[PDB]
This record gives C-alpha cells, sequence and structure tokens, in this order.
C-alpha cells in the first residue's frame, strides 16, 4: 500500500480538488490501480440532508449514499467506482466512535480525542484503501487522500494529528504530503509570505512536505520558487505550479510536464509495486487517450449549444455532473460545448407580465440551442417552464434528454398536448386535489445503482444503440415519485415507447419518442455514471444528435 | 566535518551545558578531534564588561579573550584549547556585520537579517569549526554546538533560523540536532506536555530533532518515553534521561549506557571518518582513564577540608574554575573533597563588634581546613581577612596556595609580619595616600596565555618538582597590578624566594617560601588550564600537601 | 509484513520444525508480533481422521480443529494462539479450489493448477498471516511458513511454484528463505554433496536461499562452511549449524550466537517495522526469561520421576504434548526431569499369567515414582492399569494427575474402591451390557476452547490456587464420554469434591479429593495450552508437588 | 464498608462485617456495605453458612439468596421510615423527620423474603421505600453503631452539612454519639 495526502492551504477556496483528481489520475498512467479518499471537515453524516443551494448538488454512489460533489470528481477522473465509507467526515467518524462508546468496545476507558479517536481515524483510512474500486476485485496500489478544510484550522485538527501518526503507522516511502497553498500578487510582485505562513504551520501541526503546489495567478518566477524552496524544504524541482489552462482536463499533463509522476515514481519508490503487463499497457494507453482527448480539445472549433432549462441555473454547482457530463459528450464528439442557461420559470407566458426581458432572453436562448436538456430538477416550482421546453423540443424537432423530472415533465408535457388531458399533473406538486390525471405516483425512496432491462420491441431505439444494444444496463438513481403505470398502455399506443423498465415491469425508466431524431426520457440519473474516457450513454446521444452525425456515433459505440 | 548541536528547552535554566560537555567527551572516546562552539544569545561582545557577581566569574583564553564559563566547561571535559572566536554572541554577530555594513561590503545592498546575517552565522561556524584545538594543528573531525537561550525566542531568533539553513547548507548526515527538554513531576505524575509543546516549536522554526534529552527528576516510566516517542518523531531508544549521579563526572558514563555513542556512530556514519590507531586507540585509553577516575570517586572516602578564603562566597558560580580545578585535584589524589567557604571579611577583628557568629563560624572553618587557598578575589573589600588567613597558613604551617591576588596578599602579609612594615599597603586599594611601602604597582592590562621562567636556583622548589622540572611554564593571565619588583631583593633575602618571573626578568610570577610543607603564590591563574584528566600543578600540590603524600605525587609525575 | 519461510532437505526427516519454532521466537525476542504457518503436503483436510499410532498426537485449537503437531511447536514457543486455517495442506488448498468450481467462482475458465490454484495459495498465505494471534487483536508483523515435504518432490510442488510467485506477489525484501539440509559424515569426512544436490534443485523450483541450515552430527569445519558458501551463493556467516545441544530450549541460543537475528535484522530490514517500548522492552525481557530458563537447565539436578501411565508408549510422539508440558514445569520447579513409561497393561495382574518381567518393571517403574499421571489415553484396552495406578496414587499418597480419559478412570477406581460397586464400569466400553452403575455417558462430540466455573465452596481446592484463584478457567477440550452427572452428589458426599463444571453445571469439569496432597483430574486437555513460559497449571502443580515446595509454587503464582 | 463494585473481594468484607457486629466497633455499610451486612448477618446470626451473594454466586440457584436482581435503580429517591423506628440512632440523626431524600444506585437489592425473620432477630429495616417492598436502611438492636444504608450517603455531603450516617459513624468513632445527637436536634 502507498498513500499520497493532498492537504494544506492558506485559503480552502484554493481549489485542491483538481490537484486530487489530476494527481492521481497521473498515477493511474503508470498502471498502478488507483483509489482515493475525500475528507470533510464539516459535521453532516452524508450530504442527503444539505439542499443543493447550499455548496452544489447532491450526488449518489452505487451503495445509494448520498454524498460530498469531490467524490464524482474523483470517479470521472479516474474511472472508479467509490462507496459512501469513502467519505470521512468529521461527522462519520465522531458518531461513530460516539455510537461505539454506548456499545462499550474501549472496554469502559477515557475515550480521549488523541489516542482513540485518531487510531478510529488511522483505522478507517486503512480499511477503506483496501475496498476495491475497479471492474476487478483487486485491491489499490496507491491511496490519494483529499484533507479538506486546511491544515491549520479547528474541525481539521484530529484529522491533521491523526495523520501526523498515519506518517509512521505506515511507514514514511509509504506516504507523501502534497501541501496546495496560495502566493498572491500585488503591485505586480509575487509574495510567498502567506505560503511561508502555512509550512510553518504545517511542520508545527506535524506533517512534513513534499510538494508546494502553489496556486499563483502567474507562472511562478524563477526566484519566488528558489526562495519557497529556502523557506520550505524543497528542492526547487518540486515547487510546481498550477495555473489556469484551456480546460482543467488539460491540468494533468501540466503536472506531467513539471516531472510529478518521475518525482512521485522516486518519492513512493513506485517500481517496488508489483504489476503486470496487462497494468502497465492499459497505463500508457490511457496516457495516449488523454493526450488524444486534450488534442483534440485544443483544435476543435465546431460549436454545439445545449440549452439546460431549470431553476437555480445562477448556482451552477447545482448541476456540477450535468454540466460535466456534457463536457466528456462534447470532446467525444468533437464539437466545442456552449451551454445555454434557461432559467425555466422564465419561460413561463406570466413572466411577460412581470419583464419581457427575461421572456425574450430565455425564449431566445431556448430557440438558438442545437439540442435540450432537462436536468434532473428538485422542488416544483420551475415545472411550467420545463414543460414548454418540452413542448418545443417535440414539436420543434430539436434534440432533447429528459433526466429523472425531466422523463416526469416529458411524460406531463405529452399527456396536456398530445393526449389531450389539459388538467394532468404533477402528483409530485397538485397532490391534495385528488384528481383522476396523474401523470406520477409517490413509490418513500429509491437510490443507489439499479438493473434498468429494455422492454422486448426495443431494436429500432437509438437509446437501445447508444447503450450498445446490451439488454440491461446499470446506472444510478433518485426518484421518490415514478411515472403512474397505469398511463404507459396509452403512451405505448401514440408512439412514446417505454424502451426500458424496472425488472418487475412495474416501474417505468426510458423512452424514446418514435419518428423524432432523438428525443428521450431517462428517469435514472446518467450524469453520475459519465467518465472522461467514456461519456454517459444518453449525454453522447444528446451532444452527438445536436452536432449531427448521431449515425457516426452509433457506429463508433458497436464496431 | 560532522556538527551536533545541542539545543532546546521549555526553561533556560534546565542545564544543557553538561550535555554538550559530555556528548564531546563521549565522542572524543571515537578518538576523534572533537571541538565545541557555544552560542550566547546576549549581546555582549565578550564577557570582560560584566562583573562576577552577574552570572559567574570571568573566564580567560589564550587569546586574552575574557568569555561565557561554557567555553570552559568544554574545554576541561575535553581536553581542548579554546579562542575567542567560539563564543558566538548576538553582540558579536550584530556587530560584525553591522560593521561589515560601514565597510560596505554587502555592495550597498539592503542587508536584511534573513539571507544576509543568517549566511554571516553560517559562514563563522563553518570558519570556526576548522581552527585547529588540540596539541597539533590538526582541523577538527566533529564540532558540538551548543545553542544558548532556547529555541522558542526572540534572542535565539537568528540562531534557529541560521541553523534551519545550516542543516541543508551542511548535509543531513553531517548534523544531527539534540533536543534537552523539561517534563515535570506533579503529584507523582510524570508530565510530557512541557517538552511536546517545545518540539511543535522546533518543527516550526524548522530544526528536526534527533535526540529527547529530558531533565526530570526521576527515571522516565517506560510509559513516559513511549508517548514522547509518539509526539517526538525519535524512536524509544533515542529519549535519553539525564538524572541527577554521584558527582557530574559520571554523566558521560550515564549517557554511554544509554547507547548515545552507538546512536551517533550511526546518525552521522562516524565509521566513514578518517583515523589513525594513534587517534583510535587514544580514544579508548581516554575512555578506560573515565572509567577509571569514575570508579575512584566511587569508593573514595578519606576527606581533605581546603578552606576557599574570599569575598562574596555566596556566588560560588563566581568561583567555578577553581572548585572545579580542586575536584580534578581532589580525584588525583583520591581524597574525597570539602571546599570551606570562608567569607573573608569576617575573619577581621572588627567583625566581633558586629556579629560574635560570624566571627567564630569563619575562623573556625579556616582553622578546620587541611589547606587553604586565596583564590583570585576581585575588588579590594575582603583584603584584611585574606592576609589574616595568610598570617595563619604561614605561622601555622598549613597547605597553602594564592592565586593572583592571592600571591599579594601573601607578599603584603609577608611585609607586614616578617619584613616588620606594618604600614606597607595594596597599591591597589590605598593608592592616593603615595605611601613609601607599595607591595605592588600598577604596570594598564596583561591577559591571555604568557610564558613564565623559572629562576636559576630554583632546584629545590616543590612548585618546579610539581611542574616536572621544566624550565618554561604556559599558564594563562588576568593582572593590572604585579609585586612591587624593588622589595624582591628583600624577600629574595628572608627566605620568600621568586620561584618564576616573566621572560624579562623585570615581573615575578611563582613564589615558594622556604621551610614550610607548601606554600606558594601563582600570579598567572592556574584554575583554567586543569583538563579532568590532567589537574593544574599548583592545585594538585595543594590537594596533594592537604592529604599528604605529597612526596607520592611528585612521583606520579615525574616517572 | 513480511515472511520467512523455512524449507528444504535432501530428506524429510531433517528436523525443518525447531528451526522454525526457534527463528520465530528470536524474532519475538526483537518484539514484533509473529506468527507463524506450516504447510502439510498430506492429503488429509485435518488431523481427526488419522489415529495417533500414525505419527503421533491428535492435537486440538481454540477452534476445535484437531490439527498437525507441529502447530503446537510453535504456540508453546511463540506464545501464540493458532486457528485450523494455519495448517495449509494439499488436502485443504485441493477441496478449497475443488469446491470453489462447483460453486463456479472462475467464471467457467479451466482452472489450471498454475496461475489459478497456486494464486489460491498466495491468496491463503496472505488471508492467514493476517489474522490476529496474541492477546490484543493487532495483526502480525512477521510470519514464518514451514514448508512441510521436501523442495523437489511431488506433493510439494504446487507450494513451491506458488512460493516461487509469492517471492514477488510479495515483494523481496519482505521475503526471506531457510533452507535446512543435510551434510553427512562418512569415514570422518564432512559430505556437503547432498546439499549442493538440493541448492540445485531449489534454484531450479525458482526460490532463492539465504540460509543454509545444516543437520551435520559435527561442528561444521570452516573449510566445509567455505566450500557450501562457493557452491550455494551464500556468504560463509550465513550457513548456521544446527546440531544438538542438552535441550531443544537451547536451539534459539545457538542460533543467536551464529548471528541469525541480526541477518535477518538486516535482510527484512526489520528497523523499518513500527515498534513501541511496549513491544520493545516486551522483547527483550523474553529474551532474558529465555536465558534464564536456559541458565536454570544447566544447573539444575535434583531430579524428579513422573510414572506417565499409559498404552503405546513406544509411540512416545503419541503423547508429545504431555511430554512438552512436563518440561516445562519441570524448568519453572527447577528439577531435572525422568518421565517412566508405564505400559498400562503391564500393571493388570493377568500379565503375571504372561510375563512376570513385564509386571515387574512396571509396577517397580510406578513405585518408582515422585508423582503419577493418567494421560487423557484413547481406545479402551488398557484401562484396568489405569485404574490400578489410580488406586496405587489414592491409598500411597503419590501426587497424581487424570487427563480426560484420567478423570474418568479416577471416578471408575473411587467407585470400585471407595463407594463399593466393583461392578461399575467404563460406559466407553462396557456398553451393551446395559448394567445400572455407569460411571459415564455419551453426550456426538465436544472440541475446542471452553469455559469452566469453579463451583462455589471451591476456595481450599489446590487446583484452584494454581489458578490464581480466578473464578473463570479457559482451555482446551476434546471428549464424546463424560462422568455420568447422577453419581456426582455421592462422590461430593465422600470426598471427592467436584471443584469445576460446565456453564450449565450439568457436566464434570474438575475434581480433587480432598484430604491428600495433590490429586487432581481434568477431563479437559491442560497439555495443549501450556507455553515454555507458562507452564499449564494441572502441570505446574503436579511436578511441584513431586518436587516437594508445592506451597512455594502456589506463592509464585499468587504474588 | 464502602459501597464497593465488582464481588472479588467480598469474603474479607464479610469478616470485617462479623468483627464490627462481635467487637462492638462502630459500623455502616453504603451499598454493597449493607448487602454484606445481610449476608454476615444470615451466615453468622441465622446460621445459614450457604447464605450467598446473589450479585455473585447466581447459576448455583440455591434457596438462601440473600440478594434479588430488581436493570437498574438511580438518582435522588424517596426513602421512608418504618412505623416503629423511634428508638434507632440512624432515626436520630436524621432529626426524626420521616421521609429521606438521598441518591441511590443498585441493580441487587436484598430479598425482602428474608426481612421477616431480621426483623425478628433485632436486625430492624428502620427505612424502606415508598412501595414498601424494598429496604433501604437497617439498624442493628443493642450495638452503639451499626448501620447498612443501600443508598450512597457520600454524594449529598456539603462541607457544612456532613451526611447523617457519616456523621454518626465519626461521631459514634470519636466517642459523643449523644451530644452529636443534641447538635442535630436542638
Ligand atoms: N478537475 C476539476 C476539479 C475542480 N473543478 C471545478 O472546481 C470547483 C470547485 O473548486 P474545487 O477545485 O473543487 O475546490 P474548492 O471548491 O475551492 O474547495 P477546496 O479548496 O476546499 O478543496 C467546481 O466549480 C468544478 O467545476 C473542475 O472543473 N475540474
Ligand atoms: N520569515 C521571514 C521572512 C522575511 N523576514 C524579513 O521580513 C522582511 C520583509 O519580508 P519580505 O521581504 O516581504 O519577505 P517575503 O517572505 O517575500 O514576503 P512576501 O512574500 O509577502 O513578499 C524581509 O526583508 C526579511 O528581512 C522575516 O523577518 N521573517
Ligand atoms: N559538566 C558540568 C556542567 C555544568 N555544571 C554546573 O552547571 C552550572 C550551571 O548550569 P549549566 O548546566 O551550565 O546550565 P545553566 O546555567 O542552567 O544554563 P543553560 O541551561 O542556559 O545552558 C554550574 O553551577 C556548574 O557547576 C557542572 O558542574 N559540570
Ligand atoms: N497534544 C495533545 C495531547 C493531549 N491532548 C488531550 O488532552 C488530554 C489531557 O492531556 P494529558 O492527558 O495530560 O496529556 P499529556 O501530554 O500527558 O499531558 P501531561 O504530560 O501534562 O500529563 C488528553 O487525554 C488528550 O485527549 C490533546 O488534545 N492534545
Ligand atoms: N522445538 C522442538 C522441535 C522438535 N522437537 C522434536 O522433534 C520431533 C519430530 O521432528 P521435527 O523436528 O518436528 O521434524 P520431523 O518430524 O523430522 O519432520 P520434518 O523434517 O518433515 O519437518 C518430536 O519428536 C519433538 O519431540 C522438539 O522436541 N522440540
Ligand atoms: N558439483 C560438483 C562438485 C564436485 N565435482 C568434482 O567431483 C569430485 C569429487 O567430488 P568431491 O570431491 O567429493 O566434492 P564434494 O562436493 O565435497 O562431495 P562430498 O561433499 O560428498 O565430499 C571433485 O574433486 C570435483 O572435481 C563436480 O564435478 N561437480
Ligand atoms: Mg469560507
Ligand atoms: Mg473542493
Ligand atoms: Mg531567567
Ligand atoms: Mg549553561
Ligand atoms: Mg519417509
Ligand atoms: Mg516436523
Amino acid at each position: 500500500m502507498k498513500y499520497v495526502v493532498v492537504s494544506g492551504g492558506v485559503i480552502s477556496g484554493i481549489g485542491k480538488g483538481v490537484l486530487a483528481s489530476s494527481t492521481g489520475m497521473l498515477l493511474k498512467t503508470l498502471g498502478l490501480k488507483v483509489t482515493s479518499i475525500k475528507i470533510d471537515p464539516y459535521m453532516n453524516i452524508d450530504a442527503g440532508t444539505m439542499s443543493p443551494l447550499e455548496h452544489g448538488e447532491c450526488f449518489v454512489l452505487d451503495d445509494g449514499g448520498e454524498t460530498d460533489l469531490d467524490l464524482g470528481n474523483y470517479e470521472r477522473y479516474l474511472g472508479i467506482t467509490l462507496s459512501r465509507d469513502h467519505n470521512i467526515t468529521t461527522g462519520k467518524i465522531y458518531s461513530h466512535v460516539i455510537s461505539r462508546e454506548r456499545r462499550g468496545d474501549y472496554l469502559g476507558k477515557t475515550v480521549q480525542i488523541v489516542p482513540h479517536l485518531t487510531n478510529a481515524i488511522q483505522d478507517w483510512i486503512q480499511r477503506v484503501s483496501k475496498i476495491p474500486v475497479d471492474d476487478t476485485g483487486l485491491e489499490p496500489d496507491v491511496c490519494i487522500i483529499e484533507l479538506g478544510g486546511t491544515v491549520g484550522d479547528i474541525e481539521s485538527a484530529p484529522f491533521v494529528e491523526a495523520l501526523r501518526q498515519f506518517q509512521f503507522e505506515v511507514g514514511r516511502e509509504n506516504f507523501a504530503l502534497i501541501h496546495v497553498s496560495l502566493v498572491p500578487v500585488i503591485h505586480g510582485e509575487q509574495k510567498t509570505k502567506p505560503t511561508q505562513a502555512a509550512i510553518k504551520d504545517l511542520r508545527s501541526l506535524g506533517l512534513i512536505p513534499d510538494m508546494i503546489a502553489c496556486r499563483c495567478s502567474e507562472e511562478l518566477n524563477r526566484s519566488t520558487i528558489d526562495k519557497i524552496a529556502m523557506f520550505c524544504h524543497v528542492g526547487p524541482e518540486q515547487v510546481v505550479n498550477v495555473h489556469d489552462v484551456n480546460s482543467t482536463y488539460h491540468v494533468p499533463l501540466l503536472l506531467l510536464k513539471q516531472h510529478m509522476i518521475d518525482y512521485l515514481h522516486s518519492r513512493l519508490k513506485l517500481g517496488e509495486v508489483p504489476l503486470t503487463l496487462e497494468d502497465k499497457e492499459r497505463g500508457s494507453q490511457l496516457l495516449t487517450n488523454w493526450e488524444n482527448m486534450t488534442k483534440n480539445l485544443d483544435d476543435s472549433d465546431d460549436v454545439v449549444k445545449i440549452a439546460l432549462v431549470g431553476k437555480y441555473t445562477n448556482l451552477k454547482d447545482s448541476y456540477l455532473s450535468v454540466t460535466k457530463s456534457l463536457e466528456h459528450a462534447s470532446m467525444k464528439c468533437r464539437r466545442q460545448l456552449e451551454i445555454l442557461w434557461v432559467e425555466a420559470s422564465n419561460l413561463e407566458p406570466e413572466t411577460q407580465e412581470v419583464d419581457k426581458n427575461k421572456f425574450h432572453d430565455s425564449w431566445n436562448k431556448l430557440s438558438s440551442a442545437d439540442g435540450i436538456l432537462v436536468p434532473g430538477g428538485f422542488g416544483t416550482r420551475g415545472i411550467e417552464g420545463m414543460i414548454l421546453a418540452a413542448k418545443w423540443a417535440r414539436e420543434s424537432g430539436v434534440p432533447f434528454l429528459g433526466v429523472c423530472l425531466g422523463l416526469q415533465v416529458a411524460a406531463i408535457e405529452f399527456a396536456r398536448n398530445v393526449i389531450g388531458r389539459p388538467n394532468s399533473s404533477s402528483t409530485e406538486f397538485l397532490d391534495e386535489t385528488l384528481l383522476a390525471p396523474e401523470d406520477q405516483v409517490v413509490i418513500t425512496m429509491r437510490l443507489g445503482l439499479r438493473p434498468t432491462i429494455f422492454q422486448p420491441n426495443s431494436e429500432w431505439s437509438n437509446i437501445r444503440k447508444l447503450y450498445g444494444e446490451v439488454n440491461e444496463v446499470h446506472e444510478r438513481h433518485r426518484h421518490r415519485y415514478e411515472i403512474n403505470p397505469k398511463i404507459v398502455n396509452d403512451m405505448e399506443s401514440r408512439g412514446f415507447i417505454f424502451v426500458g423498465k424496472d425488472e418487475t415491469g412495474q416501474r417505468c425508466e426510458i423512452f424514446e419518442l418514435k419518428g423524432h431524431p432523438y428525443y428521450v426520457g431517462t428517469q435514472y440519473h446518467p450524469e453520475y455514471t459519465s467518465k472522461v474516457l467514456e461519456p454517459s450513454r444518453p449525454f453522447w446521444g444528446l451532444v452527438a444528435a445536436a452536432s449531427g452525425t448521431l449515425g457516426e456515433v452509433i457506429k463508433d459505440i458497436n464496431l
């Protein structure tokens, strides 16, 4: 086993999550079975209690574990599947050892937070890094730990102590620390004193740093690096600069130009880890897929405009997984992406009574879009705008994907505007009216990776061509409310055909509309399973249809 | 070159100076040409300005450099000769670089204390550790640096930075840090939190510790060591305990039982230093001289009482070199020492008018003494008591040594009480009277190691037998005032014979009185040149005469 | 993790089991949490099917796993508790992977013995060496693997391949091979060609040796070692000699004189394993307990004669654990042991009709004994001799221990000879007679470590003093047949008091007879739990009573 | 006998209770102390030498059980004095007030089916729980001061108001137990 801990910061907004998700990617190019752990200093047990307004979207794992965003960034960069244990939190570990007290397992000793709770952290990291994460049950070679918060805090405090002991309870040369740090620029001069005042605290809290990964606004001066290597004890080759480049998928290749694999190969003796040619050649091939997709980003010019239609579009992190899946689908089509933020409530005609500028800008963005996405919203208060965009996408022939709530407004749209029931309703919203035309029903939660089976006649469905025509699809779910299955025999007659269903047959999970270029609902969330070299099939479908050449993508899949 | 820095402390009174003077002694048993450097955070250039009341005696070097006490402890433990450069001070290095500014040598740059002054420290330590110190001009193998003050101060601050750079400007494995530390005991429990709050500051200021040398009141518990080795990163074998033992000459052998040579041989790769058999066998022989003299201390019982007669005897550190030279002379005679502190002014008959108890206790201690010492006092205000003790020592036949002022009160005593001039006077005191019977004259200072030549007829003199009958003696001086040379032809006629003189003949430096068992004045200071295995010949004379067997010591010397 | 594999041999009778049980002991003196694995090339799943005539006694583990003898040697040398998984066998691993085939887990591939079965071995060794074995659930630092059979066989073949891959699937410097070997002596010359013809095969089968542990009849010549170090690639310091010495408890200290800890500390980098002072000081203290008990064996002279009374005494390995527990008890009493082999059937009066010499020699040995043991026999055909020895031990006051069957013949003896039922019988033997005076009943098996609770009045019982007066005893069991609990109220009235019982109260597990110096039955097996520094309390009782000073042992326990 | 925990020292605590009863020395049993006093009195005055702490010797299932489990009972609880109690030195120390409020801990309590025997033999249960079914104080008739309290009297003592059973013990041991009973009741 080996560990690399990514850590530090003068400030908590500094962006450690790319250097974690990008260090682990570079180590995966050596062919190593890499894994990752997030530490979050917040008290939440797991993210399911905190709304998407409050620091971004509610992620989903194979377990159903509603979790921190930063798990998702490692899953999509590293190709790995994570579990709800990979998110260490102050909530979890304190709830764990305090529940263990009432169980009695410390034999009625004191449960001081030094010794015993820092021992539970060091045990949890050693459990979790041995859980398998790739397509086979082989245990990881290297674990990337992202230490949330900063080193020099009061929510960080048990973790930085636990990791001082863990620098020895796992031997040095099986552990390395990467310290992210701030180097401000003021009046044209690079200021390395915030960094030198977090190297003092790092040595004090007891870890010793290996890298000094500065988030400067610039290239670091040769004299700036020379002084950071005088005040921190690292050699000047190790003072990596992580400055902005044309997209975040380039960041691994900047770190590779900055020798970071050659340093980590030495500093963790990675030549002593046992690897097969099936490991190593997969490693060096994955490097060439990353060099190819970044070269394709560097000279892709032909734009594709996708309208993302929903509430809270000013909080873009409320959709981080939706955005990132369109970026994967974009780079695979070799069309450059623009996403058009349509704040759905502005499409509703009553907006014309409040501000006409909003009514025109939103319908302008929607009309300009080469493809349309209803992105699995939350709450109900924007729903009429999401219905109008689904009417537009059906009648104007524009490519369409409905995710989760998106499948459900598509059924509501089709009921109101093709089946001809204008009172038909989201039972998710208009409940205590008790009306008969209910497009949905509550069936109290359903979460995690679940099996979707294709219905028998489905051969013609573009969505089934995009899934490689395989009879079952494994994808991640969230929904309380599902389509009322007593309308399905009507929709099945009117050309709205339910391509895919749950294994009991009673629950509807995919539809495709007959006789449209690409119009799909998926009631699972296709966002979360997308990887940077394997875009999620419904999202690859949307960005292909909107680019043209949907047929040529269907060959690239099925060959 | 190799360095061991002795450092640290929660508190500055903790006693680092033995662990320095005793680490260097253990390394000298490997045969290495060891040297030592004192750092003193005080602003004094050199100790000549600060009176013996204010933190102890005014030392003297071969240069005449009036210096910190702690040079003396290394000289006598290590056998080495030091120079006034071996005392780094905040006074010296700031006076040096600020005088260098007016000379211009920084080419008109800023002389920031980071970079440039910490570079002058790192240059000074590298100059000084290459100065020769043994009986031949061979440069040192290892240098012990004693960092005065504490690590975690404001007078320490440039030194701890300079030594962080010096951990690299000289490579690791040529440098090691020994951190002395406090482990209080309260209500019967050993408290290792003062130590853990100086390991935090040490890592912060940037040095990394190797040893954790606790000054506990006890043996450290196995659980106390195990926790210090959990919070400091040292292994538990390295947490040396430096507790009190029957005399400070045992301390090296406690550190040798605690593996400290075996650790330093590894941690500085001392097997790679080139040594001859003339080095190595001198090393292992010196170890057996230390094992022998400590075994002799362990079962020597026969006491010898020496009266030390002078002012300020409540400030025993005002005489630290005098005390230590009697301890060497004691252990060489194999008699256990008691020193009788005679506060000289109490011997004066006017004390009987003020407090009779003082007059009796002081004359009781003087009468009880097996030998008498006038210890080179300072000022003049106790002089009549020192004259009465010299009258007593001459008439009652008791063994006597006068050092510096001691030779001078012996001439004043002999003038008043044998030559018969009762008005004869210390010109050092009774100056503006302008009287003719002046026993002294001013000749403005005279300092350092100087040559004393024996006068021709001297063959019979016990002091010349103790110096091995060699024609010239090299010893360290301090005196403004010297014997008036126009009385010498009278004293030479009356049996007070000046055994030794300055090379010009005009200055008188040793006398021995004819027809007394042992009665000597030396106007140089014999204290400073004594080593733990080579006691200063006049002091070996005194403690031998007082023990009996002065003749048997004269064979041990001359064989 | 670290591994040392003990292996090799020109011949299979060469005695590898001491070098395994003695290498692991030397590593435990560094304080390392050592464990051990036995590989047995035989096809038996576990030893319960093979009778004690056929290669020695039927061992018992905490699991109830009836197992190979060689587990016992590591348990008693290393203080460890093992589990039935620590005995790898050709039976087990082939039964495992062939049962796994019918379960389907190789996904319908071929299950070649290369790749897949050698992968199951390498998985099993990596599972098993992480199971905890000491008094706390901490996973082992080093694992000793004893490779049964020889390297160069057809029953060895999958293991030597699995261990060639395991030399890499665990890195070199986490693995070392010790090759035991034969160096015959013929016409006075040491013959190192059998050894050189097993170093050829070792290199061929692909492991590389580290040690060459010769079982010569002599000290190896300096020229013999020099040639073995020319033909094997080891340096001559590594060619350890394992010749006979005054008892097998000396063998670790011969290997310690032959540098084997200093070599294994280097060759596995054991300084890089994390140890506490509670580990290290327990390590160096256990070394002094081994130096003390071997020094006590070197000058203990006062004999104690213990009669071991049972069938098959010509097959001494049928009692190996019984013998070894008396040796521990002996060395703890500081009396030298003689065991008197009484072939029990010879005590029966009908032997006088067959051979009087057998009848006299057996009663002579029994009468000569200072103490008597009925050693948990098997079958029934010697039982009348074991009853006569129990009559003798009760009436002649001689110290007595009955183990398992020994407790049961003691109840049968007491019934026939004190309660006065001469027809009372072992229901284990005389079954289909259906008589009413049944001293036993079948209750179909009961195995492994079980809880024995002391009955309330038990305070006076010497056996309860030997167990430290603790209310519950944890010890290993085997019995189909147990004392008929409907006789107990009679025996409890006649002074045969059942000191200890099963937690239900219904089963009787210890008795002590009132008013005899030491007369005990234990229906569990006290042999198996004895360690070389912690002799089994009933056996320490017997060898103490027979030595005299049973009271002084009761202080050594309870202080 | 200071309200111990576990059971492994209990025979020593019984011998000290035998000594304190027969040698007339002043005695206080707190919690477990009341319980070993009942066990002592059963073995050494009532004459059942097999009588036992059911807190220890449980799965023997014997009939002379001096205690029973009744799963926890904690905090400040009301103790009511039994009617005839006027003569009891412990009731004089509580100011003769009919109810006492003090802090409890006990899983195991005296088996209430022995009480009618002890009440006949001069071991009188001065105080009980409000249901009457649980026994909380005893005082032995005809001894200078010999008390069991099954609550813990330690915790309620203040530096200017010492806990009445403990003021009783240190007064009896000092002599002048009567003079303390005036200092209380005046
Ligand atoms: N490989 C990555 C990593 C991060 N991000 C972006 O980074 C964001 C949040 O910043 P991040 O780098 O994850 O760190 P912070 O949120 O600043 O938090 P912290 O510094 O506490 O880790 C999101 O907007 C996400 O789009 C990204 O696009 N690609
Ligand atoms: N740890 C430090 C670093 C610098 N200085 C002193 O502080 C002065 C001003 O600090 P500055 O020159 O700004 O040093 P930087 O570390 O570069 O600060 P910044 O990065 O903000 O420019 C320096 O000339 C130097 O003498 C100091 O006392 N302690
Ligand atoms: N080998 C030694 C070293 C020190 N001392 C004694 O130690 C004294 C002063 O304490 P020291 O150990 O030199 O250190 P501190 O004065 O406490 O100062 P610091 O801790 O700042 O180094 C003197 O009284 C001297 O007699 C001694 O006798 N022998
Ligand atoms: N660096 C540390 C050390 C200890 N503790 C906590 O503080 C409590 C009280 O400290 P203490 O137990 O006294 O630890 P020591 O370091 O031994 O303090 P001392 O040496 O003074 O006894 C401990 O139980 C532990 O939970 C802490 O928060 N931070
Ligand atoms: N520490 C040890 C090890 C072994 N033996 C003795 O060794 C025996 C059997 O030989 P062993 O050394 O265990 O090995 P072998 O039986 O020869 O088998 P192999 O060589 O196949 O391992 C038993 O008689 C046992 O008494 C012993 O007394 N003490
Ligand atoms: N691997 C070897 C070893 C030896 N020889 C030759 O065989 C001769 C006889 O073998 P021997 O001298 O007996 O060598 P040893 O290995 O010592 O045989 P042994 O140990 O049985 O004495 C040697 O002189 C040598 O020339 C050989 O051919 N191949
Ligand atoms: Mg903030
Ligand atoms: Mg982040
Ligand atoms: Mg001070
Ligand atoms: Mg000092
Ligand atoms: Mg055979
Ligand atoms: Mg064997």
